[PDB]
């Protein structure tokens, strides 16, 4: 079992479903989707898309994110889980992983799919011109190199925590052609469950 | 609650008071006066300078840190402390939050003010030639950009284990006027305040 | 008083120790990694000459255990974290601090150059400047977290500037330790 995690917009959900074609014992879930679950579940008011569960307070964030946890540790065959190591909010950054949650998800490591600012404005960008994912942020190049690195060290100070891995997955080179990081994310990923 | 920080002479105090002025609603207070206050109360032969409270041994300075975080943790509705993240000490690196203050302040979100190393030096030596508070360290612009750093990866652990929230405000920016960061800084945190 | 010291593979990490083994009656100076072997030898008579990891770690635990009972100022030559086909693993676990209680960490930060030569070098005579870099952030994340979770300090010595002889890093290093243990 393995977190996997990046930056919005950069394609961790593509690479996760190429992994769940290429793997059969595998399964992928996206945390992100649980937490709007439970999220419109107790405030349908408020929140209305994913990113809006950012704004809540901290208190009821933090029951939200356990509660969420609870429906991933339900799964038992090897999973990859689909999250963020922290979140933009008005207030600064949250933290996605507190340690209720890492104890009861009990990852083995966190992986993190570093990419240049640059690909994820262009591909932030595209989705929102072609009306999808309207929501995102639009960030600044600083803005999205401060969250990346700020990404990095919450995964270690999970790791020094918690007894995983912390695996970085460089993709800031430029691509030849599409995809071309998806695809070698997932041979790399590949490599790494098969041992 | 939040706590504001930054590295030593940048302007982390004229930011307070000039919060302290434009909100009616929140109050402002000095922990590191406070802390300073206590250990040359306690230590009055160690401790003459504001710097020389970095040199004392970790047992007796955190005493110390949390008989100040009690005189200070408040029950106002909104609260801004004003402190250091890590103080550079002849041992390396000393935080400048413990869990014992932190779990006594409450703090809902750490406030880092990141500055551009020039500007640094410049108000440091301009308080230094005209006799304000001349132990302040001499530094390379490396070594500010190192504490900088530093600074980040104590919030983020810190955040990370008490799921507060850590927000980074960016002066290193050139300014037109003098205090043209200061007024940037107040207006954001009074947004984040207000919401 | 007790310091970590720690720093990136081959760039003269045990070097240093030694050398301040010497200019030093008063320290001590132990290498975990092989209190861990020892301890691994001595525990299970055979498979250990080069296991599960709920025993490795209670076999980290008895090696700081070996180490919380030196009495005088003590340097530990440790990592921050090892470099695995799964990712960066810390090298110290929240117990190894609750036992060794240390005092504060070091990190000896190096130039990549120097390190891939003075590794080539060992290797002539029996990793990318991207990778060394990324290691060294990692080993720096790694050390404020410990130092966060135990309010121990958190030194970098900065030895990244050019050599005017071979061993001026290692001499340095050592003036700045002995000035630490020496207030
Ligand atoms: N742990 C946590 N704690 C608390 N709250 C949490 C939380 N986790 C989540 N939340 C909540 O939920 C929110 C976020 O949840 P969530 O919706 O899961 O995050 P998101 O990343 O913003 O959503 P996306 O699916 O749109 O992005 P993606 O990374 O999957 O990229 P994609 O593959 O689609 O691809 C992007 C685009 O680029 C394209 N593309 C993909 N790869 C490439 C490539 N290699 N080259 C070119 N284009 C590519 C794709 O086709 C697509 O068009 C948070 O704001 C918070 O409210
Ligand atoms: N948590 C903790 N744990 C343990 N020990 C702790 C601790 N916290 C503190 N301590 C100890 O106790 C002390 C804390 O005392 P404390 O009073 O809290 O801080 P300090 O050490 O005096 O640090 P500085 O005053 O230099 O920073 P500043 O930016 O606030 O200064 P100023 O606003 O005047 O402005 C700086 C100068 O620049 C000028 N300036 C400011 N902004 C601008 C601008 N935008 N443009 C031009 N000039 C500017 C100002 O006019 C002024 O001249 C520490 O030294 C430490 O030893
Ligand atoms: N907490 C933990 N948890 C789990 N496992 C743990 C652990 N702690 C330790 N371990 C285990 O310990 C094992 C190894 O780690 P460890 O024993 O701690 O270090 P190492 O990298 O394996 O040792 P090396 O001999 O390769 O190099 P060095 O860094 O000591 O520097 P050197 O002086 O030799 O220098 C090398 C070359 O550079 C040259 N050189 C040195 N200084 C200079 C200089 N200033 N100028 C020029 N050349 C120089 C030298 O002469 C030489 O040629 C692993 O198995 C690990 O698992």
């Amino acid at each position: 079992r393995f977190i996997l995690t990046g930056v919005p917009g950069a394609g961790k959900t593509t690479v996760c479903n190429k992994l769940a074609e290429k793997m059969s014992n595998l399964s992928v879930v996206n945390y992100g989707d649980v937490i709007f679950e439970e999220a419109k579940k107790l405030y349908p008011s408020i929140i209305q898309v994913r990113e809006d569960t950012r704004k809540l307070p901290r208190a009821d964030y933090r029951n939200i994110q356990i509660e969420a946890a609870k429906k991933i540790s339900l799964i038992t065959d090897n999973l990859i889980v689909d999250t963020h190591m922290s979140l933009k909010t008005p207030y600064g950054f949250y933290p996605g992983l507190i340690p209720e949650t890492i104890n009861i998800i009990q990852p083995d490591g966190i992986i993190l799919l570093e990419f240049n600012p640059r690909d994820v404005i262009a591909r932030r960008e595209k989705d929102r011109l072609a009306g999808k994912r309207v929501t995102r942020d639009m960030e600044s190049e600083t803005d999205i190199l401060l969250h990346q690195q700020v990404n990095r060290m919450f995964a270690v100070s999970y790791s020094a925590i918690n007894q995983c891995y912390v695996k970085i997955i460089d993709l800031t080179w430029p691509q030849e052609y599409e995809f071309q990081h998806t695809e070698y994310a997932v041979n790399k990923i590949i490599e790494m469950l098969n041992f």
